[PDB]
DNA sequence: CTCTTTTTTCTCG
DNA sequence: GCGAGAAACAAAGA
């Protein structure tokens, strides 16, 4: 998931599992816990989750006055609420048990990570990761974004998906958002100029804001996303722009797979 | 059978 | 510092 998927889980999550008391806490794959399985049960069994918060693609249990749960579903990381008697998955890693149900964690390809945190250093947590600011008018400061892209060499897609300019793009909406500004993903940041780092800056806010509404795209929380009938370019590899018969193109860009429109992404 | 494909961090040169 | 590649892991497809 990206952000428009985690902020769809939190929104869901906050609904339904605030003011909830955690009764147990089971691993069948503690070494996801970076911070220690017991350590986390021990601390957090008896708590009752107080919110859920989410910066960049982290979310944020708030567990108790004392306590975040910062928790990352990397690439395939999954939750789903059940009643306590819900049989058990193949890939179902962790199980947070409420007395009228549970939530569960799966992840196919156990990448995503757990880690207990206490209160005051959720912020220095974040600040040693370098996390850039969330993609909102209010604080995605275009004056040091343009700055930081011409200081620069590196080329726009693996800038962006680095999460310092900006917090929350991975490969599907960094694709959608060049798409919309017309900047090719191999673009030399200290190349664009100021009118197409205005048009990338604003493109990054309304295609993230507009995920977010849709409920991202795609049976746990988050899967009833309908963003994903309006990507115009990510995984539609050979279909048309639209552009009066141009084909989108897939290359492979600092490892990633990339989907562009030639004619519309030139340099 | 092999090889490729689908977020973050680390190693190498 | 940089880019390239790979590692962590599972499953599916060519
Ligand atoms: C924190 C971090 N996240 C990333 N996420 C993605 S999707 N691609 C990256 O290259 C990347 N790089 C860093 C340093």
């Amino acid at each position: 998931p990206e952000l428009p998927e985690v902020e769809t889980v939190r929104r869901e999550l906050e609904k339904r599992i605030v003011g909830q008391k955690i009764i147990s806490i089971e691993a069948t794959y503690p070494r996801m816990v970076l911070t220690g399985f017991e350590q986390l049960k021990k601390e957090l069994t008896g708590k009752t989750i107080q919110g859920i918060s989410r910066r960049g693609k982290y979310l944020i249990f708030e567990i108790g006055d004392d306590f975040r749960l910062i928790s990352h579903l990397r690439m395939e990381g999954k939750y789903r609420l059940a009643t306590l008697d819900a049989p058990r998955e193949k890939h179902d890693h962790l199980t947070m048990k409420f007395a009228d149900g549970q939530l569960i964690y799966a992840d196919v390809r156990k990448f995503g990570t757990w880690e207990l945190i206490s209160t005051d250093q959720v912020l220095p947590y974040f600040l040693k990761k370098k996390i850039g600011p969330e993609p909102t008018y209010e604080d995605f400061d275009e004056k040091l974004f343009r700055e930081k892209l011409r200081k620069s060499t590196k080329k726009i897609k693996p800038y962006l998906l680095e999460q310092t300019l900006v917090a929350g793009l991975g490969n599907i909406y960094v694709d959608e958002v060049l798409w919309l500004a017309k900047i090719h993903p191999e673009k030399e940041t200290n190349q664009l100029i100021e009118s197409s780092i205005h048009l990338l800056h604003d493109s990054i806010i309304e295609i993230l804001q507009k995920a977010i509404k849709l409920g991202g795209s795609s049976s746990a929380l988050g899967s009833t996303g309908k963003m994903q009938n309006e990507l115009q370019v990510y995984g539609k590899t050979g279909e048309k722009c639209s552009r009066c018969g141009a084909e989108i193109q897939k290359i492979k860009v600092a490892g990633r797979g990339t989907h562009f429109c030639p004619v519309c992404q030139q340099k």
